[PDB]
Parts: C-alpha cells; sequence; structure tokens
C-alpha cells in the first residue's frame, strides 16, 4: 500500500530530508557571514524565492501563451504574458519594436537558442575572446585551438580581442577582422570586460560586413534596466541576458528581439519588417528546449517588477559606485586592474605581476570567507590556474553596502592577496607546497574572523538571518 | 538612497507581487480541483519545493565538486555529491560501473549534452519516430521534411517506427534500418509508447551495426527505479532522464553513463574501459551549459531520497495498475488504444475512429478541468491537431487514487469524448463551427462541476489545500 | 643554352621518349589481341584521338564562350559551342528545354559539380547501392559504414537497393526510403545494373518527396543517344554522363540540365522557370574546376558528331544484341546472371554459386588476355574480393563483333571460369594456395594463345593494326 | 548492319570531322602568329601531344599500379610507375622521403584531393587571397562574402594578404591570423604573385599553430624542377602542382607528399613516420576521381623526362630573364608593376593608375593578336573588370624568345595600352562606348600586323608550322 499523501508529500524538508535541510542552512549562513564578490552572483529576494519554490514546477506548458501543446495552462499563460510584458517594461521597450522570449532555462540556453534562430550550423560568429572578457558561449576556443564551448563546435568562431596594453576593445582590429572573416553574427557583451560598449560602433561594423548584431548583457542587465550603462537596444538586433546577475532575479534567460519595420538600407525592399520573432520562438521550442520551467518564469516576473522600481535604480547606481570605489582602493595599492578601473559592476585584476595565479587567491580567500573567482586575463593558457581574479559589487551591494564598505572590502582583498603571496614565498609555488601554508595560519584566522564580523553588520535578502539554524 | 533590505528583499511574495501571488494561488487550486492526466506531469512533494525555493539559487558553481571555477562552494559541493550518490542509489547502480551527471537543466538539455559528448556534428542517430511514440529530441523531423528538433539539425536523424497495425516497435525493421543507415547512436525510450522496451534486442542491433545505445527513460524513470519496468542500464551505454515525470522530482535532467571495464567483444583490446565520463561531463559544462541550478540539484537530491523509499515502490506499482485499469475501462467503452493497452504509466488513445482530432478533445477536456494533451499517433502530420490523446496515471496516483478511481477517470473521459462528439455532431467539424459548441454549454459546465466534486475528494502533495487562497 | 625548338618541341615521341613510345605500343597490341570486356571501356576512333592529341591542350579558357577570363579564345569558343550544340543534337534535345555543360574533366567531376550546383554540404542524396549496381559517386559508403566516396562525406547518402529475388530495383522500397529519409536529390543510373530504368516511377517518387531527380547515364549514354534504351531526359531534372563508355568518345563528362518553363505543379507559381543553368555552370567553374581541357572538348565534339550518325544507331543495337547473346550463352552453361539477362550493354555474373570470388576470375582471365573486372553483387562486403564479375559488350562490338562472336567470347569465359575452378580445386580456396596454380600453367598459356588467335581476326579502331610496332 | 570499322574508326579527323579539323587548324595558326602571354599557358612538345592523343585513352585503370580494380593494366602500370619515378627525379626527391600521385585530372582536382586527404569538411584553411595573388582553390571568397571556390564551401577559409603598399606577403600578419584562426592547413604558392616564397617562414608559422603546410607550385613548377626558384619541398608537407604551365607538359595535376621519418618535435613519439601516402592516394581514388586519364599520365611521363634535361634548366633560366627584361621595360615606360618587378615567370601589371580596367586591355590586345588575361589586383572587387593584367614568359620563351625579344613584347604592350587609352579617351569608358572604338581602328590593324610579322619570326613546338592548313 502507498504512503499517505501527507507523509511524503506535505511534510517539511527539515523532516523529509534533514541532510539537505542542514546543508541549505549551512549555505545560508555562508551567504550572510562572508563577503560574496563573484561578479555574476546576487542575493535575490524572498518574494522571488517564494515564486521559484512553488507548484508552478508541476506544469507542462510547451508552446506559447494561448497556443500550447498541453491543456490546463489558463493561469500559466497569464504568468508568462505578465513576465514578458514586465520584461519589456523593465527595459523601457515598446512592444511594437521589441518582443521577448522568457523561456530560456539559463543564459547559455538563451544564447544557443538565439544562435540557432538566426544561424545555420557552421555559420560564422565573432564575439569577445574569453581572456579578453567574453563569455564561453561567444564562440570560445583556446589559443591552443581546443574547442571549449559548443558555440565553437556547431558554429565557426573567430573572436575579437582587447588591446594587449590598454585592455580596451580594439575596435579597429574588430572591424578589420569582421571584414576579413565575414561573420553572420557579431556578439557584444561579456563576462569580465570592465568597461562599457560602443554599441554604435558595433552597429557600424555589423552594417559594413552585413552581419546581425547581438548583445549579451547578462552581467549588466540590471544596470541596463536602470539606464546606468549604455543601452544595447539602440543598436543591436537581438539582446540576450540572464536574469540572476545584476538583474537580481532567478536563474533564467531572456531573448529580446526587434519587431516591426527595418531601418532604411540600400537594396533592402521597402516595407521590410524584422523576421526574428517566429525564428527565436521556434528555436527555444520546439528546436532546443522542452517544457518551460514555469516556477522560473513566475519568479522572473517578480524580479522584473522589482527591477522596475525607483529603489532598483538607486541600487544600480550604488553597484557602479561601489565597483569604482573598490577599483580605486586596489589600484592605490598597486594592483593591476585591467583598463585601470571600471565602468560597470566588476573589476578584473591581473595577479601575474605579483607572480601569483588566480586559483591560489581564490582558495586563500575562500578560507577567509571571501568568495571570489579566479579568472582568465589576456594571454592566459589556463582557466583553472589563470592569471587573474574577478571581483563584483552586485551581491554585497544588495546587502546595503556603500562605498566606504567596499573600501573595507578592498582592504580585506589586499590582506588576502598579501597573505597569498606570503604563503607562496614561504612554502613555494607548487600547490602541494602552497597548501601547507593554508593550515594553522594565524593570519588566515584573523582575516576570516574580521570578515565575518564585518559581514554580520549587514542585512540579508532572501531569508531571515534571525531565523537560520546556524547562529553566531 | 537605496531601499532597506527588508522591504524589497525579505517581504513575502503576497505583498511584493500580489498579481503573481494570486496567479500561483489560482494554479494551486486548478492543480487540486481538476483531473490532471498529462502523462509527463506529476505533483512533487513540499520538501522538494522547499529545496527548490531556497538560497541555493544564489550560487555560481561551474565545474565539478571539489574542482570548481568559483570559490564558496563547500556546501554546494556536498549537495551535488549527495545528489549524484542518491541518483545511483535510487537505480541500484554500482558506482564502479556507472556514473551520473546531475547538472542538466532539464530533459532536452540532458539529451543534447549526451549527444554532444559522443557525437560530432552531423553524426547519425536513430530514435523512435515521434508519431510512433518517440520524443522531439530523438531526432524529430516531420514526414514533410521539416526539421523540428535541433537534434535533426546538428545531427543526422532517421527514425524507426512501430508496426502500423499492432503499434509495437518493429524490431526487425529497426535492425534493417540500422544496418542501412549505420547510426553512430541509437536512442530508445519515448514519450508516448505504451509498452516496455526490449533493451536486450536494442543492444543486439547496436552491436551488429556498431552503434552506441542510449535510453531516454524520462517518462518511466520512477518505474525503472522501483524496478517495475525493464531496466535500460542492463544493456544501454548511456541513460538520460528527466526528474519531474514519474520520478516525481523537480524539473531537471540527469545523464547516467557506464564506467569501468568494457564487456568482452571481439576486435576490442583487453583491459579496455569505458570513456564516457569525461566526455559527458565536458559536454554538460563547459560545452553547453553555464552555472548549474543548485536549487534544482538540492531539490533533486530530496526527490531521489524520496524515490528510494519503500513507499515509492508501492507508488510505482500503483501507477502501473491505475494505467492498466484506465485502459481496460476505455477499451470496454469501445475506444481505440494503441497496442490495446499499456505496460507503463500511460495510454495512447487513437481518436480517428471517432472522427475527432485531439485538439478538440484537449480543449473540451480543458474547459471541464480535465487536463490532457492532444498527441500525435502513427501517420499524423499535424501536431496541433493530431489524431490522438495521451493520458497518464502518475499525477493523480500521487494524490492517492487507486484503480477504481481511475475507472472513474475513465468514465469522466468517456463523458468528455461523448460531449466532444455531440458538439461536433451539432455544430460542425470545421474548428470555427465546432467552437460554437463550446460557448455557454450547460453540459460542459455540468461535467466541469462533477470533475471538481470528484477531484476534491483527494489529498494533494506540494502544498496544503486547507491553506490555499481559493476554496469553494 | 636553350635547345633549339625543333629538337625538344617537334621531334616525334618515338625519338624523344622511346620508353613511353614502346609502352604505348605494348598497350596498343594488348588492346587488339585480347578480349576486352570491361563494360565501361570502349575503343574510340582515330579522329577523336587526333583531336585529343592536339594544340588545343595549350589554351586556358576559363569561363563561357564569349565571356572568358583569358584572351585568345576565338576558336576555342567555336569548338566549345560546337561541342555543346552537338551534345544536344546527339540526344535529340530542344535547346529551349535543355542545356549542357561540356567542361567536366570526367564522370566523377561531372557528378560532383552537379551535386555542388543543387546541394549544400550534408544535404541528403539517394542513389543505387553499389552492390545493387550503383556507382561510387552516387553516395557509396560500405555495409561496414566506411565512407568511401566523397559523395558520402560532403553529402549525406542513403542508398536504395535491388530486390534480392529479382535483382531489379525495388521501386516500392525506393519510395518508402525516400519518404523516410527525405533526400534533396535522388540519383538514378548505375554502373552494373543490367536492366533499364523506370524513370517515370523515379519522377513520381521524387515528386512525392520533393526531391530533384538526376540520372547518371554514363554507361548507357551511347544507347540513350541511339534511342535504344529509355530516355532519362523525359523525367529527370539533370542528366550527367561520361563520354568514353558506350558513347565511344574521349574521357570527359557532360551535365545536361532542364531550362525554361517548369511543368505545372500545385504548389508552384505560374510562369515558373528552371533555375539550373547558372548553378550548374558556376559549380563547374569557378567553384570546382579550373581551365577546361580543350583537347577533350574538341575530341568530344568529334565523338558527338560520330554518335549522331546512322551507323552509330546500328552499333548501339549491336551492343545490346551482343550482350544478350553472351548472356544467353553463359546462362545456357548454367551460370547465374543478376536479373537473369540484360537490357543494356552489360551482364552482371554472380560467381558465388560456383564457390568463386571475382578477383580469382578476373586474375585468371587477365593472365589469358581476357579483360574483365571483378564486381560487387548484392550482399557483397568486399570490393577487391567480391562475388561477381561484370562483362560488357561495347569495346568488342566496336571491333565489329556480332552475336556469334559474342557466343565465342562466352565460350572463352566458360573455359576461363572452368580453369579457375580447376586451379581452386587443385590448389585451394585461399589466395596464397590458389595463386600457386597460376605459375607455369600450360592450360592458362593455351587459353591465352587461343584468345589471341581469336582476337586477331577482327578490325580495330583508333590505330592501324597493320602499322603497330608489335606484330603477331 | 554496322559501318566498317575503318570508315568511322581509322579515318583521319580531316575527313571524319572537317569542321573540328578546321577549327583546330585555325587555333594552330593563332598560337604561332600572335604573342601568347598568358602566364599559365605554355606550348608543349609534339612528343607530349603524341602520347596525349593515343590509345591510352581507352584504358580503365582505377586503383594503384599492381593493385587495380580492372584487368589488363600490365602496361598502364608500367607507364604510371615510370611517370611517378620521373616525377620524383624531375624534382630531385628521394623516394624514401617523398611520394607522388600522378592521377589528378588537373590542378584544381589535385588541390581538392590533397585537402580531402588531410581535412574533414569545415576544417580551417588559410591561403593567399586571390587579389593578393592566390588561386581560386586556395579558399577564395570575395570581400563581399560570396563563396566563389568550393574550397570555401566544403572547408572554412581565411585568406592571408600581401602588404597593400609593397605587394609582398605580410608574413607578420599571416602569423597573427594563423594564431587567431588556428588553421589545420596553410597553403602557399599562387597564381599572380611575382615574387618567391619564404617557405621557411611558412614552416615556422605552421609549426607555431600546429598546421599542415601545403605549397601549390602550379605556376612555377618548371622553375622549381630546374632549381631556379626556392624549393617548397624543403619545408612543406605536401606539394601540389599542375603540369601544363612552366613545367610544359599536358594538363594534369600531381600531389607530392612526405614519406618516412618525421622531423623531431617534443611530444611526438620516436619512430614517428608520415602518414600522408595512403590518405592522399585514397582521396584521389576512390574518394574523388574515377578512372585515371592514362593518356595524360603517359604524356606527363614524357614531359617529366623533358623537364629533367639540361636544356630545360636553360629554358627556365631564360623564362626568368625574359620576365625580368619585360618587367624592366614596362617600368621604364612608367607602368606600375606589383612589387616593382618579378622573381619568377610573370609580371602583375596594375592598370588602375591609368584609369583602365584589365578587360579593356585584354580585349584590345586580343584584337592585336596579343593574348593576355585581365587579372585581379589588391583591393579588386571585380574579376571580369579587374584592375590589372597579368603577363607571363613561359609560352613565348618556349618558341625561343630571349630578352631582346621580350623587350619588343614590352613595346608591343606599351603600344597596346597606349591604344586602349586613346580609345577610352575618344569613345568613353562604358563598355558599349569603348567597343565602338574597336572598329575600323587603323592603329589596331597596324599593331596587329606588326605582332604577326614579329610572331612569324620564331619556331613553334608541338606542330609543324610549315605543315599547317592556314599559311601566311
Ligand atoms: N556497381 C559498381 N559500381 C561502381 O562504382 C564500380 C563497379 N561496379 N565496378 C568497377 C568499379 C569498382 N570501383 C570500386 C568499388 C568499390 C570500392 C571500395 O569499396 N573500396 C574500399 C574497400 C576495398 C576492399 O575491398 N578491400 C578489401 C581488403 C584488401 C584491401 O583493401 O587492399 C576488403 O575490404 O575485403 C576501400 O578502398 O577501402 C572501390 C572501387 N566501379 C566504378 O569505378
Ligand atoms: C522521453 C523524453 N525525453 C526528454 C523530454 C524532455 O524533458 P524537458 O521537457 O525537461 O526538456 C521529454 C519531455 N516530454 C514531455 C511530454 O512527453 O509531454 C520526454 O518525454
Ligand atoms: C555574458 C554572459 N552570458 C551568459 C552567461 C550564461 O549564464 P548561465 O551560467 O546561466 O548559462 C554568462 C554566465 N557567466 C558566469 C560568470 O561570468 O561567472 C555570462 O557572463
Ligand atoms: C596556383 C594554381 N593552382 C592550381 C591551378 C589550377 O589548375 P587547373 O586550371 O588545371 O585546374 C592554377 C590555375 N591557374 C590558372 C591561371 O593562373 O591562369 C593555379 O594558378
Ligand atoms: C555511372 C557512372 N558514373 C560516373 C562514372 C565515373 O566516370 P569517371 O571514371 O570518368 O570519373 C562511372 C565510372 N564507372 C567505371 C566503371 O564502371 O568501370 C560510372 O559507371
Amino acid at each position: 500500500h502507498m504512503d499517505p499523501v501527507s507523509v511524503w508529500g506535505n511534510t517539511p524538508l527539515a523532516t523529509v530530508d534533514p541532510e539537505i535541510h542542514d546543508l541549505i542552512e549551512k549555505e545560508k549562513r555562508r551567504q550572510c557571514r562572508g563577503i560574496e564578490l563573484i561578479a555574476s552572483e546576487n542575493f535575490t529576494s524572498f518574494a522571488v524565492i517564494e515564486a521559484l519554490g512553488s507548484a508552478l514546477t508541476n506544469k507542462y506548458s510547451e508552446g506559447m501563451p494561448g497556443n500550447r501543446y498541453y491543456g490546463g495552462n489558463e493561469y500559466i499563460d497569464q504568468i508568462e504574458n505578465l513576465c514578458r510584458s514586465r520584461a519589456l517594461q523593465a527595459f523601457h521597450l515598446d512592444a511594437q519594436s521589441w518582443g521577448v522570449n522568457v523561456q530560456p532555462y539559463s543564459g547559455s540556453p538563451a544564447n544557443f537558442a538565439a544562435y540557432t534562430a538566426v544561424l545555420n550550423p557552421h555559420d560564422r560568429i565573432m564575439g569577445l575572446d574569453l581572456p579578453s572578457g567574453g563569455h564561453l558561449t561567444h564562440g570560445y576556443y583556446t589559443s591552443g585551438g581546443k574547442k571549449i564551448s559548443a558555440t565553437s563546435i556547431y558554429f565557426e568562431s573567430l573572436p575579437y580581442k582587447v588591446n594587449s596594453t590598454t585592455g580596451y576593445i580594439d575596435y579597429d582590429r574588430l572591424e578589420e577582422k569582421a571584414l576579413d572573416f565575414r561573420p553572420k553574427l557579431i556578439i557584444c557583451g561579456g563576462s569580465a570586460y570592465p568597461r562599457d560598449w560602443d554599441y554604435k560602433r558595433f552597429r557600424e561594423v555589423a552594417d559594413k560586413c552585413g552581419a546581425l548584431l547581438l548583445c549579451d548583457m547578462a552581467h549588466t542587465s540590471g544596470l541596463v534596466a536602470a539606464q546606468e550603462v549604455n543601452s544595447p537596444f539602440e543598436y543591436c538586433d537581438i539582446v540576450t541576458t540572464t536574469t540572476h546577475k545584476s538583474l537580481r532575479g532567478p536563474r533564467a534567460g531572456m531573448i529580446f528581439y526587434r519587431k516591426g519595420p527595418k531601418p532604411p538600407k540600400k537594396g533592402q525592399p521597402e516595407n521590410a519588417v524584422y523576421d526574428f520573432e517566429d525564428k527565436i520562438n521556434f528555436a527555444v521550442f520546439p528546436s532546443l528546449q522542452g517544457g518551460p520551467h514555469n516556477h522560473q518564469i513566475g519568479a522572473l516576473a517578480v524580479a522584473l517588477k522589482q527591477a522596475a522600481s525607483p529603489g532598483f535604480k538607486a541600487y544600480a547606481k550604488q553597484v557602479k559606485a561601489n565597483a569604482v570605489a573598490l577599483g580605486k582602493y586596489l589600484m592605490g595599492k598597486g594592483y593591476s586592474l585591467v583598463t585601470g578601473g571600471t565602468e560597470n559592476h566588476l573589476v578584473l585584476w591581473d595577479l601575474r605581476p605579483l607572480g601569483l595565479t588566480g586559483n591560489k587567491v581564490e582558495k586563500l580567500c575562500d578560507l577567509c570567507n571571501i568568495t571570489v573567482n579566479k579568472n582568465a586575463v589576456f594571454g592566459d593558457s589556463s582557466a583553472l590556474a589563470p592569471g587573474g581574479v574577478r571581483i563584483g559589487a552586485p551581491a554585497m551591494t544588495s546587502r546595503g553596502l556603500v562605498e566606504k564598505d567596499f573600501e573595507q572590502i578592498g582592504e580585506f582583498l589586499h590582506r588576502a592577496v598579501t597573505l597569498t603571496l606570503e604563503i607562496q614565498k614561504e612554502h613555494g609555488k607548487l600547490l602541494k607546497d602552497f597548501n601547507k601554508g593554508l593550515v594553522n595560519n594565524k593570519a588566515i584566522e584573523d582575516l576570516k574572523a574580521d570578515v565575518e564580523k564585518f559581514s554580520a553588520l549587514f542585512d540579508m535578502p532572501g531569508f531571515l538571518v534571525s531565523e537560520m539554524k546556524y547562529k553566531d
């Protein structure tokens, strides 16, 4: 005989699965008692999380609102229509000129569907090279020729790079490359580029070689919504994004695409209109995905409502101000930030002049409750032992930190990188040797203690710190 | 000035976003006051949903446990390790012989990653034709030559079919086709095939043509874990699955793959071992996906713990018994079931002897709170007006229904299709004619009420019905 | 110092290069002192050979007549124009309905250009399976899955097969395969198919699945021109051919293509016209080839004039009558011919009932100055050790042989195969054993001498036997 | 009844086809009464033409010597073995370190076969851009993105370019491109590059990106054999060539490839040997070609014997000296030669400083019995109305012309380009206007008369002028 429904189906997680409950509680503590500096991370709201964790997960709704492959979607259709309208509203787009698909499971699924919509297999793409700051899905293959992203396997990639001495995109070399290589699609936006984008120039290059132009604004989408960085929609045909980075929503993707009359082009027929909508929609489903994750879509609708608030614009300005204040602190100590600063939410920090790799700094930081990620920098031949570390402001800004707080974060990072170098100098560069300095290191314990003291001063979205299992 | 953290970040959904709150509440009522017969749907536990809606959503954790691209993953690593271990445990797999990747965002991402791991672009694949019961992602292009799934775009697909008379897989024709086409990969498992699979014969065919053999058990994975249907692991190299269908977990995908020594095969060196693990992991990340959805992985860990329990085996047994009891009832009313019954959780109902298409039935059912999906059957060209309806037992079985209750479901469907016919007979076969009959039809309203009365008799997992915003 | 022009440039081959001169004389004797039965070989005229060895070899003439990439093509243009017009005249084609490109270097270049003109890489093609009698370039990969022809590498091939009972094309299986596989191009015509083609049925199949229909008439092109076999032009979009087989010209290829209004088709604009010409021309040059071989084109113009003569119709009738007479003679001795006879210039002889493979027969025959080729038959998994031999009538018919002479050839082959049996019986079935019977075998020497005595009874085109260097 | 063999088969071309005979005679007069300056043309020997027009055309010989798919190849095998050995001897190659395939039908088939041997579809290649001097088959697509050569369709091409100011290959930019694009194959050699090649630098670049290195020596093959330009064999993996340009043979191609021990490289095993042979042979047949053209192979063996003689080295020296003397003359008149001279057999003449396109010079020259070809120059978008004209020395040097004779050719060209200018000034630049200036032009008739008088002074290889039909 079956269990009663209530026993398996209505009993709380803390009773059904104490192990997973306990680990989530440990993760909750970790999230609010360290300094979380991964530039792609945020702390989303409790309201988002309540939508995310809901009966919306139970629904199959393949297709489009009002034209589904399954019955029962009366309310799912309203949620998805609301999410789409809030997505357009959040970025101040007119529905006559822009549509959006909110079904991508994540950012990488959003980009692959966008590419599948407008490209045939082996069509040519160019995006920012990963060590220059571009994303995996922008066509990444290594300088040794190893195809890493499937966007370099199913499509033909030729990346463009930053200037090797300034760290800024070399728009002249971008243009010359696009004219030689003749891409069908040029991708802009990136994962570790600390400056804004001259989308107008990208449009000029795309028009000179007849390419489509797509912006992936995943990292800065919240800053775009808040009108705090350049808008890609003014110049790009398609804009993809994640929703969980600076937009501060659930993990999901969106694809924005132009609709309606095309701008005037020579030879182009009169009355020409954009043709993205049906192809984008079809590429997401049925080409690539299956059932939408409606709990993500519902949670995303919440997040887009929250991103369209006056409070969110001030958040986005604070993120930029915090990144700049951090950047100034680090550069004052002599740390090598790419481009010597930032115009967005992140800094990219070249550790090679110190004789360090990013994995060592990431590991030492981790032991002090400082959460970063190692990161490739220009000319790197390793991702797991790269020459850089990347620091972002969104997550801690979401806990309310301001510029002086991010100067203190800079001080903690200076202490952490100093300690990293000291350990390497005393114990050596090999990881087996370096790891010996990570044990019973009083300076690690001091820095960890200072970090948690600091972290505990601030509020925390998403859950009630007062109610967590693991207390101070 | 920024908003206080608590206002945007800790306030409940019901206050932050009353529209989305209200829409979720309406969907909760719909789920527990209708008859939910989509074969791919289930009702998952509250405990799963609590892990799904949690701070795990905030974490970036690309890579493998213990070897990540980001700091801060000490607990996320334990959660993913626990999830992988429980996945092996739930299917009684020896870790020396099988591994599993639990990062796929959903079923379609799991399949595309499995394909990408073992196939080059344009390599040949054979799966069950969609009108014969196979899935979109098994290489679906239409009988008109339209490439629908991206599996038929990036790879070269040729489907195998069921016998056009019996509805069973024609294993002789499968073999002839495999030796002609010479696929690199043969896929078994399906979405609407009401019978079990002779995996041993699939292995014999794969071995004769030199193909890899992959089973997609998405639909029956819960039945497989409970050992209530044939096990694909006995004969398949790779097993993909979703976790939200009969497995009753969150929406996610899993890829199982063989490890360790290869079985004796002539022309193969001694001491040869499987090489799937690294290709599978790399295909999931960094080839295709980005950050894992750790809230999904934690929720999946809960579901896998729930699936290994003795109560789950009783559940899987009951799902099968309910499907059989419903099939016997419908056949007793003279309806046409593909293969004349079922061996799993679903029945496939051919409506063409009745002069109906499944969109008519799905819509009529929908206005009566009977949630089904139209379904292609053999020879169909239209997906949006196909010849069949698919009915599955997992979701209502999870509410505690047994065989006599599924006989009542059978009578409700019999009433539903009878009324669909009368609407057609009275108003017309052209959809615009037929749709006249769906306006203030007292017989629809009566059937809808009766369905609600029946549904209200049963418990409901995932949320407390006594607590929902909308009652009677 | 520069040699004087006359010493290197005007001295006859016999003086400049006695080795090659001598080898050519040895080959000349071989050609008129053996029985030459390779079905794709012919003996072309001295007039063709005089054009072939001419100053036309010196000219670069890329492009089209009157629109070349080089100067000096006044006369090359008239030659190519004359060749094209003669090609249309030889097949009784209306220039308003058919065009022809005569630049392909050989048959395989002609086919690859035709495919390149109308297909993208990886588009699907269906041709007759090589063991069923199809050609390499029709998409050959082996029953072991090895891609042999580039047509199966750059395109996606799936062959259709003969019925194993009758040896004829199975047209219902062809249709079913075409409807399953959905080729963009269906190829008909073959290399070892001894029967005619139902081009009308091929057209019905191609129309049903939306495919282009190409006939490769290389082997029977001379019989087509003489209206002695079915005309592919009645039903095919494109007809490719070599010119050195039954057409009895130089080695070259030709692509014929439809021009002008398309036939009425529901699902086709009015006034729709064929669009092959420019694609076919462009695929030949500049896509694939370089400079035309103008000596070949001149020689081809000669051959096309000869093919359009009353004597050539009598020759084509004789080729067919000789093939039938040979087939009946062999079949009267108890041998197995695929399909039980022939309707064209060749017979396909299945040696497996005798316990023989074609290499053994081919090698024994070769030692006896009987020139055949081993040939795959239905079921074969080896090309260098296949189960059949192919025999053709064009070359010996061109020396003037008539039916009674081909009955004598039949008796020579009967002696050859009988001796092959006796060697195998005496020495063994393994090749290392069998080859011991080929050394100092008086019976081979006797058969060789009898073959030469018979062969010397007949005239010989292309050169004068009375003037060859190596006399009897 | 059939015609007698003698009537159709042994009768001379003059009787069988007076039309083709007459047209060939007209071409013969044109070849020895004008100035033939197409850099890719030559006048081959009578001995070559006698082998070309021989019974060798009748033989099918698919396969390799001693391992054929047909009987009867005793003498064809000896001819092909001899050709290959003479090919290695002509280029001073040790058979232990180099092999050659002499079956390619022409230059473009040779290159496509070499590519097919070592590349998969869509693998990356880099060749000299066509306007910079590279060949079509080196991956040519236009600056507008139109794929012209199939080598840019079946493979992924990114050309390298000359320095726009100097006309010389920019080896630094080649290296940067190669490191960014990561080609599998780098091609060197070209069609209109007037300088020698730094094969060492190409090898350094190929090694830095892990590419194969192929040289297409078609144009300068004869200069390479005579050791009068740099040898590509010192540094290249594969060397392809035509045989009809400076090598002065029939129209055919060859593919040379390394054999035996590989050069030392860390990571490469000891005892590593090259593996090109089987792949190259297989790519030629059975992958791409069908039956070898044995008359071309036999003719090629003759040409290779002639090329290995002492007079040929003097010929190759004279070719280079004549091209230089011609170049100096044109520059002395103020004309603009790409790179301001030549190190090989050709000059590339930029007409754009004159306000002329090459088609006008080609047409006017053609009316004056001066055979040139228009040629793309750097930055050209048009090939039929390009910016340049290309002049080569091989053909007229073969008639015995020396430097003073090529200075008169320079004067004839000066007169011709002067005349082209006068006509364009008088009648206009639109083709319809310019062409009317080509009628009743006394300066054209005077220059034509002078050209014929000059041309009649010289001997002529390949046929006896004293014997032609159209005497002067
Ligand atoms: N119907 C029909 N269609 C045609 O197109 C033709 C025809 N008849 N007759 C004449 C001619 C045959 N041309 C062919 C036919 C097939 C193949 C072909 O399949 N070649 C593979 C296998 C070769 C093989 O058999 N190897 C041994 C082992 C010993 C060893 O490999 O040395 C083994 O595997 O047993 C390879 O090269 O790998 C190559 C050339 N031809 C067109 O020209
Ligand atoms: C066999 C099979 N495989 C994969 C999937 C894809 O799962 P996602 O939707 O998570 O991408 C499905 C979904 N089938 C849904 C249905 O049959 O209604 C499936 O049936
Ligand atoms: C520009 C960009 N685009 C797309 C993605 C993909 O999102 P998913 O991980 O959801 O697939 C990322 C993730 N970048 C993660 C990081 O920069 O740390 C990104 O930076
Ligand atoms: C470098 C090069 N390679 C290959 C070829 C092709 O040869 P075929 O034409 O035989 O295919 C050419 C011909 N180039 C002709 C010219 O430069 O005028 C060539 O110049
Ligand atoms: C039908 C067919 N098509 C094309 C070709 C190719 O012709 P080339 O060899 O000129 O490339 C052949 C050659 N078949 C050779 C044989 O049957 O013996 C052929 O049989």
